[PDB]
């Protein structure tokens, strides 16, 4: 049809528009329309992401961990775990330093069961009920065993496996059509979510919710800057040119909001750039759910924010407590739009802030409809996240 256009231009074109039209008619009479008839043609987007987030992250594990025998595995699998790990702990102490500094939200005043449940009491159930964490346990496992088999010495099972291994990559790669294909009813929904944003628009409109914006983008900029050039600078890598090309993953997730769906773009970036397949294939689908630095601290600032609020000052203790937590949601949130906020919920009840006073939700519900801008810079944070560490990774090997 007409609409033959590189994607990318398309959405940026999209998401001005909605801008625009948004407030225009914030002013004037229909304000409240475009709730009733625009809005579902964003929910229909939001839907259609959330459908294939999970099978994705089954296949393309069990196939990534497959190809690569079990020795490199170690190496790769150890070093970026490490990699992934810290700097989200780091992360969320960036934002609370700029919390204290900023100073929002001025207002009016187990632990191993977690580690534990990573192993499914049945797969199929987890698989289907939404559990996110424990599938990549069983992919993995499943990758290595195929390994095994392959060399066995009985041609029955030299045969089925590689069946098996053909089926589950077949599936995989539907998908990353189905994802280009939804993109192109990207910018429709795109053009519909900001603008019913627009029409009760909260930046600037109080003095705190200012800050917090402010506090985060200065976080996540300086996240970038200080923590990726210095590690990039050490191991020999120039920054200006690796952030070039992050420019089409980079921008595609800044309006679109989600970390999944970029997949296959960043997939096709680190080709680009020369790193090896199998190192990509396993650390990128990974790095999607397991890596999110900019939603830790996210989850930091606006922690802080709502303690401010309460009056609720802060030990040393729980700052620790806040910094554990909000790295294990970071993990277990699972990449689509409106996970970051549902599990913010968690680490608030783990130091003790709890949903039942009407205060705190008062307070969440303010966080929640910014929510819908720091979407897209939190998103634009964590896709460089997986290509830094793979980059890292593929020099020394
Ligand atoms: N879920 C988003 C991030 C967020 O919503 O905060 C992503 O990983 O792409």
């Amino acid at each position: 049809k007409y609409i033959e256009y590189p994607v990318l231009q398309k959405i940026l074109i999209g998401l001005i528009l909605g801008a625009i039209v948004g407030l225009i008619l914030g002013h004037y009479g229909y304000a409240d329309a475009v709730k009733t008839y625009v809005k579902p043609f964003g929910d229909l987007f939001v839907r259609l992401l959330k459908m294939l987030v999970m099978p994705i992250v089954f296949a393309s594990l069990v196939v990534g961990a497959a190809s690569i025998s079990p020795a490199r595995l170690g190496r790769v699998g150890v070093k970026i775990v490490v990699y992934y790990l810290l700097t989200s702990a780091f992360a969320v102490t960036l934002g609370i330093i700029m919390a204290r500094l900023f100073n929002p939200g001025a207002g009016i005043h187990p632990l191993v069961k977690i580690l534990l449940d990573i192993v499914p009491t049945n797969p199929f159930g987890a698989l289907a009920n939404g559990q996110v964490c424990p599938t990549i346990f069983f992919a993995i496992i499943l990758g290595i065993a195929i390994t095994y088999l392959m060399n066995s010495e009985n041609e029955k099972v030299r045969k089925s496996a590689e069946t098996l291994l053909d089926a589950i990559n077949g599936l995989a790669e539907a998908m990353y059509k189905i994802v280009n294909g939804v993109m192109q009813y990207a910018p429709i929904g795109v053009f519909a979510l900001i603008a019913y944003v627009m029409a009760e628009q909260g930046v600037k409109v109080v003095g705190e919710l200012a800050k917090v914006t402010a506090a985060v983008y200065v976080g996540l900029t300086l996240q970038i800057l200080l923590v990726y050039f210095v590690l990039l600078k050490i191991y020999g890598i120039d920054p200006i040119s690796f952030i070039k090309k992050a420019k089409d993953a980079m921008l595609t997730a800044f309006v679109t909001r989600s970390s999944s769906g970029t997949l296959p773009v960043t997939m096709r970036v680190a080709k680009e750039m020369g790193i090896s397949e199998g190192i990509y294939s396993f650390t990128l689908p990974l790095g999607a759910t397991i890596n999110m630095d900019g939603t830790a601290l996210y989850q930091g600032v606006s922690t802080f924010f709502i303690a401010n609020a309460l009056g609720s000052h802060l030990t040393v203790g729980q700052q620790l407590t806040i910094v554990l937590t909000a790295v294990l949601a970071s993990i277990c949130t699972a990449g689509v739009p409106g996970a970051g906020a549902i599990m913010l919920a968690m680490v608030l009840e783990s130091v003790g802030l709890p949903l039942t006073d009407p205060n705190v939700a008062a307070a969440y519900a303010m966080i929640l409809g910014i929510d819908a801008i720091l979407d897209m810079g939190r998103t634009m944070v964590n896709v460089t996240g997986d290509l830094t560490g793979t980059a890292i990774v593929a020099k020394t090997e």
